């Protein structure tokens, strides 16, 4: 069976855990708890993911996937379902455009994270900080257009990875206040919030 | 045609740049001159952009794809012969699993770079940096003990990745040795150095 290193904070996971729901995969998979930082290092993990970084995927034959980007399309192929991912096409590269929208607002989000929370607060540079939230709120102000149509035409690769980033925020980043001036995303995630694999995938 | 939102000294836009010599496509394209923005998102928008994502894509009627990895994927799929991303088989998860491992050392060493550059060095925070570089040294261990017939076999999506990778390294943090303990991957290095596509893109 596959192993999955994993904590229930991770948006990164959580994309993993929502699509393993979703495709009726969760039978496949042992999680390994991790708890990390970068300067925290879990030496089970770094054996199978040199870079220190969750979610990592052992498979039934000992190899190691990762990022989460790599994780999500093998899984996403172990089905018989209507993929996750576009096969082809235009879908294809918007999708996958709109995932990598959301990665980026998370990538942006645990970075401001480990600064506020493991960084000493006399070496915080506000501007850094500042810069990190202005591409959050850029992107957002994007993904308010996509929630218009095109976000809610299908719970995909791409609605997965943005509904998680927007879980992240109001896990970590509650005074980003991210739905006072998206009100169209505000309505587009109340209602996939409510999907069970959104609900049983929660951070603390 | 295309239109590439370029910067040169970027890796994830040398990536895209090496796949695109070596895949015969640079009659695709046009470049257009971007800028990094390490800090403060860009005040000067280019309206298909509004992200500053670099590199970015926009393709023959006007979509915007990104970001490196979604590039790579679109562009690999726009040619025939030998793919440089397996379509299927173990050889898929496995080639980019290494392209994952190299975007994570670049990662990394754009995280140390852009702090040690940027900010005011009595707000650096050394076991952070160090932690990165961590990171780096591992997946170079993990290059060298498993991934040397891998990479000589076919200048691809992990390999052109990893090269991209060690470039930078060379370029930004030449204080970080990686010859002495990585031989053979630093043979490999030299090799493939003298690829048009990589003597072509080298970083200024
Ligand atoms: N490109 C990767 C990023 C994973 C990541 O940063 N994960 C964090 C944990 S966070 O999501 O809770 C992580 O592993 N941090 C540890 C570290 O950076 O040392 C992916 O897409 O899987």
């Amino acid at each position: 069976s596959l192993t999955l290193f994993h904590n229930p904070a991770s948006p990164y996971v959580r994309k993993v855990m929502v699509l393993l729901h979703e495709t009726g995969q969760l039978n496949r998979v042992a999680l390994q708890a991790s708890q990390l930082s970068p300067v925290a290092p879990d030496a089970a993990l770094n054996q199978d993911n040199p870079l220190g970084k969750i979610p990592a995927l052992r498979l039934d034959n000992g190899q190691v996937l990762y990022d989460s980007r790599v994780i999500l399309d093998y899984l996403d192929q172990q089905h018989v379902g209507n993929p996750l991912i576009p096969r082809d096409g235009s879908a294809r590269w918007r999708r996958l455009t709109l995932a990598a929208l959301a990665d980026g607002i998370m990538d942006a989000s645990v970075l401001v994270r480990y600064e506020l929370a493991l960084r000493a607060p006399e070496k915080h540079w506000e501007q850094w900080l500042d810069g990190q939230r202005d591409k959050i709120r850029r992107a957002l102000a994007v993904l308010e257009a996509e929630a218009i149509a095109e976000l809610a035409s299908h719970f995909d690769i791409a609605a997965i990875s943005v509904a998680c980033a927007l879980g992240y925020l109001d896990f970590r980043h509650p005074d980003l206040e991210w739905r006072q001036d998206h009100p169209q995303l505000a309505a587009w995630y109340f209602e996939i919030s409510q999907r069970p694999s959104m609900l049983a995938t929660r951070p603390p």
